[PDB]
């Protein structure tokens, strides 16, 4: 409750952001390791996002599950906003993923699942997360996937959101359905289904669902994806189904 910007020693950045940054930092007393996201009260205006950040706050305290980042406290200043957050020590599934190129079955398998889980608990208390895309994930010292970010939980790249949202329409959770299988694809394939070199072609690309499979691309996942990829809200599966499906489980762990 209520710490100060001087009970951090504040150590190598971890990711500059358009609103902010974020830190490795250290809280002097207790020695801790924290993540110390600095956002800038100047620019979140000047955006509007103020408030889908008294959301992220809010929302991301409550919630405690072994695959969503914690958030610790917070307190602003006068220039800025400070979120202690938790620190996961091996980074992004991105920077994993441009490491890599590809993930296998097992790790794709196992992500699936970890997000999965992380995912419906989400959903069991309620909240939707939308915005999961790989910049959105970390790795904690188990290795194990952890979601961060949620101010849009309740502009940019359209590669992970569905049609409804996009199409304006109103959407539900079987949003984080159709991101859990982009993100699947992604993993497995190193591209998302829906590539294309402009916002225009894109945006085409998900309304009329378009994506083909590479040849290494097994048929279990392959069936996987496809169910998770349906422009139909209402035929998306549930997220005990997804840990259900064979492909999902005789790969997972
Ligand atoms: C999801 C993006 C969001 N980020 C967070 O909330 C974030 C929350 C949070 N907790 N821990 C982090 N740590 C790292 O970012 C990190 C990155 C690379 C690391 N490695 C160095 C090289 N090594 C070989 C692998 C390990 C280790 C830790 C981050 S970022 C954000 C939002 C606004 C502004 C900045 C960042």
């Amino acid at each position: 409750r209520q710490w100060a910007l001087e009970d951090f020693e504040i150590g190598r950045p971890l990711g500059k952001g358009k609103f902010g940054n974020v830190y490795l930092a250290r809280e002097k007393q207790s020695k801790f390791i924290l993540a110390l996201k600095v956002l800038f009260k100047a620019q979140l205006e000047k955006a509007g996002v103020e408030h889908q950040l008294r959301r992220e706050v809010e929302i991301q305290s409550h919630l405690r599950h072994p695959n969503i980042l914690r958030l610790y406290g917070y307190f602003h200043d006068a220039t800025r906003v400070y979120l202690i957050l938790e620190y996961a020590p091996l980074g992004t599934v991105y920077r994993e993923l441009q490491k890599l190129s590809k993930f296998d079955e097992q790790r794709t398998a196992t992500y699936i699942t970890e997000l999965a889980n992380a995912l419906s608990y989400c959903h069991s208390k309620r909240v939707i997360h939308r915005d999961i895309k790989p910049e959105n994930l970390l790795l904690g010292s188990a290795g194990e996937l952890k979601i961060a970010d949620f101010g849009w939980s309740v502009c940019g790249t359209l590669d992970y959101l569905p049609p409804e949202m996009i199409e304006g329409r109103m959407h539900d959770e079987k949003v984080d359905l159709w991101s859990l299988g982009v993100l699947c694809y992604e993993f497995l394939v190193g591209k998302p289904p829906f590539e294309a070199n402009t916002y225009q072609e894109t945006y085409k690309r998900i309304s009329r669902v378009e994506f083909t499979f590479p040849d290494f691309v097994t048929e279990g996942a392959r069936d996987l994806i496809s169910r998770l990829l349906k422009h139909n809200p209402s035929q998306r599966p549930m997220l005990r189904e997804v840990l259900e499906h064979p492909w999902i489980t005789a790969n997972s762990s």
